[PDB]
């Protein structure tokens, strides 16, 4: 589901 976006921000955060 669309929570997974949030895999892409964490990506280039940490």
């Amino acid at each position: 589901w669309y929570h997974r976006l949030s895999h892409i921000h964490s990506r280039l955060q940490d």
